[PDB]
């Protein structure tokens, strides 16, 4: 059962900007999602603290970078506290209407693309790179969905029936046709060590057989 | 009832390093506290969301600076989240250990003073600039705490007998002698424009008679 959500108008609008603005620092998705992933694990780390029995779900605490050539696909993984199916419609919600306004007014002062984080809007610079992102997310206190968009306004959400993951969200990234260098190990190392390196969990970039 | 707990040994050690090492860029602190603010704004919004019970406590979401020349602090207010008599505890917890560790790690290896956010332990940069701070906090699922600390290695917890603050967390930084230009009405204009310009949340500095 497969459920289609609309974004709100002004989400709409700037994933229409980020897919058709001339932008050549594109790598600075990288460095959002990891960031992303880094507060997930952040959450669950602290929840774990108090309640010791978050962690049955696992763990171990870390970021896998998986580029696929062949599907042409760069994959972001963690074991964070995940989503919950409410999380995944409420990304689309008043928090992210706020900041995604703030962030289009701060463009038309003159602000840059790369500020997108500043805004918590920081997931939608996906879409400089990617054609489409698949979202596969584990939360402790749900089952596990699939996310996705291909952007045109709208998302869907279903129950995932692939394998199970534990706990935590597997981004794919289903890149466009000109931005395979993101599936490059050395393209992949200079973006994470100039703007992930101070990342508290490990990150691992996975190699292609 | 006053409880005293001791730092963690890597914790003091930070707290004595930003007191004692030779840093001119103190500015700094502002935008650490106020990124913090705007975060614990930012989680009560959220759980807001499936539950607007939350907001019964207030539903004010904003920040105010409130310099006292007389007192010679610094106050920063916020009605975010707040933060539990456990949460005051771990702030000076394992999260913090290894942040503190690895930020201390980036010191050796070149990195300077002002990337203490990145290693979330931005709150210690209060210690720029202040002898002592005190934290009125009031989370909705607790009662209202007073934390305090002048380094040395230890910090107070107890329950506030102060006027009730409705829920938030409010900073106030008892100045060191030589750092009064952080109680200036222009200084703090210009450190917020500099730093916190695209913070989401309203940032009233407040004049005094
Ligand atoms: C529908 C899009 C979801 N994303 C891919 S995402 O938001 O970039 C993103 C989200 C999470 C995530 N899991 N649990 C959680 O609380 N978060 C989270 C973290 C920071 C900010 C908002 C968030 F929800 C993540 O681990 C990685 C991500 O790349
Ligand atoms: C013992 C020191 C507490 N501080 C003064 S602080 O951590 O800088 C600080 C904490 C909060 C806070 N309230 N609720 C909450 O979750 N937080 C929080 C936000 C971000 C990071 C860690 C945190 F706990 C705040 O609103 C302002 C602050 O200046």
């Amino acid at each position: 059962e497969v459920e289609t959500f609309a974004f709100q108008a002004e989400i709409a609008q700037l994933m229409s900007l980020i897919i058709n603005t001339f932008y050549s620092n594109k790598e600075i998705f990288l460095r959002e999602l990891i960031s992303n992933s880094s507060d997930a694990l952040d959450k669950i780390r602290y929840e774990s603290l108090t309640d010791p029995s978050k962690l049955d779900s696992g763990k171990e605490l870390h970021i896998n970078l998986i580029p696929n050539k062949q599907d042409r696909t760069l994959t972001i993984v963690d074991t964070g506290i995940g989503m919950t199916k409410a999380d995944l419609i409420n990304n689309a919600g008043t928090i992210a209407k706020s900041g995604t306004k703030a962030f289009m007014e701060a463009l038309q002062a003159g602000a840059d693309i790369s500020m997108i984080g500043q805004f918590g809007v920081g997931f939608y610079s996906a879409y400089l790179v990617a054609e489409k992102v698949t979202v596969i997310t584990k939360h402790n206190d749900d089952e596990q969905y699939a996310w996705e968009s291909s952007a045109g306004g709208s998302f869907t959400v279903r129950t995932d029936t692939g394998e199970p993951m534990g706990r935590g969200t597997k981004v794919i990234l289903h890149l466009k046709e000109d931005q395979t260098e993101y599936l490059e190990e050395r393209r992949i190392k200079e973006i994470v060590k100039k703007h992930s390196q101070f990342i508290g969990y490990p990150i691992t970039l996975f190699v292609e057989k």
